[PDB]
């Protein structure tokens, strides 16, 4: 068993970009960003509970890394990057951690690099556990109102809010509360010192508006890059300025 995919194939031999989407996404998530990089070969992932995934379950990070060894072996990439929105940027600082075999470096847009302590831990499982129910119990778009009126989003205006409600409310709400679960930030290690060592390339990348990121990228031993005007999900609301970062990034 492999994730859910869809492959591009840029020019032989340049570097594979594997996107993985944020908690509700699917692989689409960076195709208008990634689609830039002709050059390059792109992997679009869905991540268990996710897209064409929703099927695959998974009880925590090992789990999902060792999805994504085997879906990278399957498509025969050997030389690669993984860049990662939100909870994707949590599942990329992981499995970079625990060791990808041909990884040359980490791109993470306003990914939480770990708790630190017990008593933040047992909030987030707890809020965790809230939105679980919800998502088993509730219509999406009934969640998704209340999802993008979290804090992380407060920066949305109301048509933004309108259209991704509408978006994440294709989604199988029973794999979506199991994912979130599995993949809680409540469960993840401080991965701070690991990232400090990295043998890897880190680069963060934070909205302007996204005061909470900023601040957690500032703790980082990463190159951060500021998305101006932009949210939480800076991609998808200034893709030309993500791409140019991803281009200073990658081509130096
Ligand atoms: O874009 C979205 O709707 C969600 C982004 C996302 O992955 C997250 C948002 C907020 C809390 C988490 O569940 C998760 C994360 O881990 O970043």
């Amino acid at each position: 068993m492999i994730l859910h995919a869809q492959a591009k194939h840029g020019k032989p031999g340049l570097p594979w970009l594997v996107f993985l989407h944020g908690f509700s996404g699917d692989c689409h998530e960076w195709q208008e960003v990634g689609e830039a990089f002709a050059d390059y070969s792109r992997l679009y992932v869905d991540l268990p509970g996710h897209g064409g995934s929703a099927a695959i379950s998974v009880d925590g990070f090992d789990d999902v890394t060792d999805l994504l060894r085997k879906t990278l072996v399957s498509y025969n990439i050997l030389d690669f990057w993984l860049v990662g929105y939100s909870l994707g940027g949590r599942v990329a600082m992981m499995a970079a951690c625990q060791g990808l075999a041909g990884l040359c470096g980490v791109i993470v847009e306003g990914g939480h690099p770990g708790l630190q302590n017990a008593e933040q831990r047992a909030e987030r499982q707890r809020s965790d556990r809230q939105w679980v129910q919800r998502f088993l119990t509730e219509p999406l778009t009934a969640v998704f109102a209340d999802w993008y009126q979290q804090p992380v989003f407060a920066s949305l205006n109301d048509d933004q809010r309108r259209e991704l409600v509408a978006l994440r409310s294709n989604n199988n709400g029973a794999t979506l509360a199991a994912m979130l679960e599995a993949t809680s930030l409540a469960v993840q290690p401080d991965l701070r010192a690991n990232l400090s060592a990295r043998t890897f390339a880190f680069y963060y990348l934070c909205g302007e508006r996204d005061s909470k990121f900023r601040a957690l990228a500032a703790e980082l031993a990463a190159d951060c890059h500021v998305i101006p005007r932009a949210g939480h999900n800076a991609h998808r609301e200034n893709p030309a300025g993500v791409i140019a970062s991803l281009a200073q990034i990658l081509r130096f």
